[PDB]
C-alpha cells in the first residue's frame, strides 16, 4: 500500500461524516495509491479499484457520495481521470464485476449514473471512446476480458432522458399498434479496423470465462445470423465443392498409382497416364495450397504456445495433412517407396477432415461437437485404462506361453485385442503349460475389460450426452462466427463489397445542433402485454 | 417381397404401444440413424481408399473388396489380418486400429447414447404422433 | 399504408377522448387500408388486423372503446 490518504481511508470506512469534513478546506483528490497492495496480481490479494478516489468510491457502490462532483469547496474529479495503467472509472466498473447476480446488478446501475451525470456537467465530452495504455474501450475491455453481464446492458442500454438521451444505445423507432420496431447501434462491433467487439471475441484466448456464451446476446446472434444469410452460406458452400472436388481428384490419382519401383516413373504417351499426372499435380497443389494456409495462420494469429495444441484442432489437422503431403512428394522425388505410406496417411486424414464443414449446418454441427467432446474427454479416459489392462494382461499371458508363433508382445498384444472387437478365441495356442492359469489369465481379462469397461463407457457417454447439449449448441456458434469473420476477412469475394447493414438518423439531433448517423440495424419485435 | 414383408409395421398402429413403438421407430431412423450414417460412411469411405491405395495387389485390390471388408468390423466380424499383400505392415496396422478406434469404439457406443436420449425426450410427441396416425 | 384515416390514428393512439371526437360529428366507420403496410406478409413487416376500425380495435384489446356499436351520432 502506497496511497491510504485519509479521504481513501474515510471512503473505504464509507461514512459520509468524514467524508465531508475532508472535502471542506479542500483535501487533494487524485492522488494514486500505486501500492504493491493496491496493484492487480495474485500475491498478496488485496483489492484493485482503479487507483483514484472516484474510481474507489465507485468500486465501493458509494452512490450517495456520487454526485460530490461538481462542486464548491472542491477540487477537480474529472471523468476522463487515468491511472498507471489508464483505467478510467468506466473501466474500473467493468474490472471488479465478476459477472454474478447483484454484482451485475449494481455495477450495471452505477455505470449508468455515472454516464448520465457526466453527460450531464459536460455534454460536450465523449467518455465511451477513451482508451487504456492497452488501448482498449470500456466496452472493448469487457468484451476481451469475459464480463457478459456488462457486455449485454451497454449493447442494450436505453436512457429515456429528454435532454441527454442521446447516450442510449437501443431506439425505438415505430410502433403502430401491438407490434414495433427497434435500432442497434453497431458502430465499435463488426468493423472498426482497430477493435471490434465480433473479432475480439472470436479471437479471443481460451483462458477467456465465458467465450462461448457471449455470442448469445441479442445483437450479435442476429448480426452473425444476417451477415450468415447475405453471403457467407454461398461463399462456404462453394469452398465446400471445391474441397470435395479436390478430396476425389486426390483420390482417384492415388488409386490408380503405378506399381514399377524406384520412383520417378516415367510419363507414357497415354490419355490414363496424362489423366494421373495432371491429377498428381494438383493433388501436390493443393497440399501446397494448405501448406501456406497455416502458415499464414501461425503467423497472424500468433497462438501463445500453449492454445496452440489446446485451441483450433482444424488448423493443426490441415496443416498436419499438408505436411504429409509434402514429405510424401519429397520422398517421391527421392526414390524411395516410402511415399506410398505418406501418400495413404495424408489421404486418410484428408477424408476425415471432411467433417471440418459439418459446421454451417446446424444439426451436423452440433453432432460433430459432441463427438469432439466425446474423443476429448471419454475416450481418453476409457483408452488409458483399457491401455493399461490390456499390457499387464498381454504382458502375463506371453510369459505363460512357452514357445511358438505367439511367444513375441506384438503378437499376444494383437491377439488380447481382438476380444475387444467381438473376435476373440480363448484358444488361439496351446503352447505352454497349464492350461488352467492361461483359462484364468483369459476369462479375467475377458470380464474386466470387455464385459465392464465397454459397457461403462456406453454409460459414461450417455451421461455426457445428457449433459453437454447447450454447451455443445453455443460452440457450433463460436465455430461458425470464426468461419464468418475468416471469410470476411479474406477478401475473396467481398473487397469491402457485400454490405453490413443499413444506416439511419435516429436521434433527429444530438445535443450540439449537428444531426448524426449511428449505423443502426433494425430487429422488429411484437409484445402483447406492457401496452 | 422384401418391401411388402417390412411393411407389416403399418398394421402396428391400432395398438396403443406397438404404435407408439413404431412412431419411436420412425423419429430414430429419420435423425439419429441418418446422422451417423453419414458420418461413418465419411469415415468408412475415407479409410477404405486409403487401405485399398496401401496394398499391393492380390484380391482385395479393389475398392469393393476393401470396403466390404473395412465394413465387415461394423457388425463383430472384423479380421485385421485379412491380406499381407503390400509393404510397410506398420502403416496397414496403424490404419486399421486408427478406423477402428474411431468407427466401433466411439461412434457405435455415441449412436447408443445419442439414441437413449432421443428415448429420453420423444415420448409425448410420439404418442401424439400415434394418436394422429389412427384418426387418419 | 393506404387508410391511416384519423380514426384509425386515434384507436391506435389508445385515447378515449379523440375517439370520441371523431364519433361526434359522424365520423366515417367502413374504410378499409388495403395499404400494402396493412396486409398480410413477411416483405415490410406491418401488421394485420382486419382492415377495418372495428376489427382494429379488436385486435388491439380496446374493451372499453368497443360497445360504442349500435349509439347515436354514429
Ligand atoms: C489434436 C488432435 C485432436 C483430434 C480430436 C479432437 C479435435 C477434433 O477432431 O474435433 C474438432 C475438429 C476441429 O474443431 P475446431 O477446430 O473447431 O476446435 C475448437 C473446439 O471446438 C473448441 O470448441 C474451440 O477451440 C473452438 O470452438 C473450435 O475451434 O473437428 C474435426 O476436424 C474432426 C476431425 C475428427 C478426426 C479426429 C482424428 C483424426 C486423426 C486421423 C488419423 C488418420 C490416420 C493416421
Amino acid at each position: 500500500y502506497k496511497g491510504q490518504t485519509a479521504l481513501h481511508i474515510a471512503i473505504e470506512r464509507r461514512n459520509m461524516t468524514l467524508v465531508t469534513l475532508l472535502v471542506e478546506n479542500g483535501a487533494d483528490v487524485q492522488a494514486a495509491a500505486n501500492g504493491d497492495f493496491f496493484k492487480k496480481t495474485k500475491g498478496r490479494p488485496g483489492f484493485y479499484f482503479g487507483e483514484l478516489p472516484l474510481s474507489l468510491a465507485a468500486c465501493t457502490n458509494q452512490l450517495a457520495i456520487v454526485k460530490f462532483l461538481l462542486q464548491n469547496s472542491w477540487q477537480p474529479a474529472d471523468i476522463s481521470a487515468r491511472d498507471s495503467v489508464g483505467n478510467t472509472v468506466l473501466h474500473a466498473l467493468v474490472e471488479v464485476a465478476d459477472n454474478t447476480v447483484d454484482n451485475t446488478k449494481f455495477v450495471t446501475s452505477m455505470y449508468n449514473e455515472i454516464l448520465i451525470l457526466g453527460a450531464k456537467l459536460h455534454p460536450t465530452l465523449k467518455l465511451e471512446e477513451i482508451t487504456n495504455r492497452k488501448g482498449l474501450t470500456p466496452l472493448a475491455l469487457a468484451a476481451s476480458s469475459g464480463k457478459i453481464g456488462v457486455l449485454a446492458y451497454i449493447l442494450q442500454r436505453e436512457i429515456h432522458e429528454p435532454e441527454c438521451r442521446h447516450l442510449s444505445r437501443k431506439f425505438t423507432e415505430w410502433a403502430y399498434g401491438p407490434v414495433h420496431s427497434s435500432l442497434y447501434d453497431l458502430s465499435c462491433i463488426d468493423t472498426c479496423e482497430k477493435n471490434s467487439v465480433l473479432e475480439v471475441i472470436a479471437y479471443s484466448s481460451s483462458e477467456t470465462p465465458n467465450r462461448h456464451d457471449m455470442l448469445l446476446v441479442e445483437p450479435l446472434n442476429r448480426l452473425l445470423q444476417d451477415k450468415w444469410d447475405r453471403f457467407v452460406k454461398r461463399i462456404f458452400y462453394f469452398n465446400f465443392f471445391v474441397y470435395c472436388l479436390y478430396m476425389i481428384i486426390f483420390t482417384a490419382a492415388a488409386y490408380y498409382r503405378p506399381v514399377e519401383g524406384l520412383p520417378p516413373y516415367k510419363l507414357k504417351n497415354t490419355v490414363g497416364d496424362y489423366f494421373r499426372v495432371t491429377g498428381e499435380i494438383l493433388s501436390v497443389s493443393g497440399g501446397v495450397y494448405f501448406f501456406f494456409r497455416g502458415i499464414q495462420y501461425f503467423l497472424q494469429r500468433r497462438p501463445s504456445l500453449k492454445s496452440l495444441f489446446v485451441d483450433s484442432y482444424s488448423e493443426i489437422l490441415f496443416f498436419v495433412q499438408s505436411l504429409f503431403m509434402l514429405v510424401s512428394v519429397v520422398l517421391y522425388f527421392s526414390q524411395r517407396k516410402e511415399y506410398v505410406a505418406s501418400m495413404v496417411f495424408s489421404l486418410a486424414m484428408g477424408w476425415t477432415n471432411m467433417l471440418y464443414y459439418t459446421r454451417g449446418f446446424q444439426q451436423m454441427g452440433i453432432y460433430a461437437v459432441m463427438i469432439e467432446k466425446m474423443i476429448l474427454r471419454d475416450l481418453c479416459r476409457f483408452m488409458f485404462v483399457y491401455l493399461v489392462f490390456l499390457f499387464g494382461f498381454s504382458t502375463a499371458v506371453v510369459t505363460l506361453i512357452e514357445d511358438g508363433k505367439y511367444n513375441s508382445l506384438y503378437s499376444t498384444c494383437l491377439e488380447l485385442f481382438k476380444f475387444t472387437i467381438g473376435m476373440g478365441d480363448l484358444e488361439f495356442t496351446e503352447n505352454y503349460d497349464f492350461k488352467a492359469v492361461f483359462i484364468i489369465l483369459l476369462l479375467a481379462y475377458v470380464i474386466l475389460t470387455y464385459i465392464l469397461l465397454l459397457n461403462m463407457l456406453i454409460a459414461l457417454m450417455g451421461e455426457t450426452v445428457n449433459k453437454i447439449a447447450q454447451e455443445s449448441k453455443n460452440i457450433w456458434k463460436l465455430q461458425r462466427a470464426i468461419t464468418i469473420l475468416d471469410t470476411e476477412k479474406s477478401f475473396l469475394k467481398c473487397m469491402r463489397k457485400a454490405f453490413r447493414s443499413g444506416k439511419l438518423l435516429q436521434v433527429g439531433f444530438t445535443p450540439d445542433g449537428k444531426d448524426d448517423y449511428r449505423w443502426c440495424f433494425r430487429v422488429d419485435e411484437v409484445n402483447w402485454t406492457t401496452w
